[PDB]
């Protein structure tokens, strides 16, 4: 009871790229192209990863281009990274999981870095504010996309979370990070993002 179908999961593959501390890199950024990075932090204690991914939504497929993933990350320097990451793909626009690291996290981008691409609900949610039905219909997004082939996955780590990944509700923050982005993909504002520029 998978929430990605069998016939599809058995179908996905990985390029099996070094893992620089963390960060994952399957395609260079590109002049023209336009992505979008989804932040899940790990909070508090326990064994989750934090994930951020990196998807090419310049046109269909869209691709997952790199990965940044650690539960080693100093939280003092969370911030710097996820900018260094942002920048590198075309100062990159960010949805962040509004849980209480990505509070911090976001606040940090705009504050500390100023880094003005910040996907935002509304103007006191940073990010993604946390819902039940954000990661319902975001599984459901994700599902479309990746049995239509609409999304391209490359990632080792990401693919062994989503043949475990249940329908219903092992770690999973690889899958619930790209939950957030097919939440974002279901948006009004996803058009602000997408595309080459006209
Ligand atoms: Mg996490």
């Amino acid at each position: 009871g998978t929430l990605i179908r069998a016939t599809t999961l058995s179908r996905l593959s990985f390029i099996d790229v070094v893992n620089d501390n963390g960060f994952y890199q399957f395609e260079k950024p590109k002049e023209g192209r336009k992505y979008v990075a989804t932040l899940d932090c790990s909070e508090g204690r326990g064994q989750d990863y934090h994930a951020l991914q990196i998807i090419d939504i310049t046109e269909f497929p869209y691709k997952q281009v790199a990965v940044y993933h650690s539960n080693t990350t100093s939280h003092f320097i969370l911030p710097d990274i996820v900018f260094k990451y942002l920048m590198m793909y075309n100062e990159c626009p960010v949805y962040i999981e509004l849980n209480s690291t990505g509070v911090s996290i976001a606040k940090s981008l705009a504050m500390d870095l100023e880094y003005d691409n910040i996907i935002c609900d509304s103007f006191i949610d940073l990010g993604m504010k946390q819902s039940k039905r954000s990661k319902a219909m975001g599984c459901s997004a994700l599902k479309d996309l990746i049995e239509k082939d609409k999304l391209i996955i490359n990632h080792k780590g990401t693919i062994q979370e989503l043949r475990t990944f249940s329908e219903k509700g092992f770690h999973d923050d690889l899958v619930m990070s790209l939950v957030i982005f097919g939440w974002l993909t279901t948006q009004e504002k996803f058009a602000e993002y997408a595309g080459k520029d006209e």
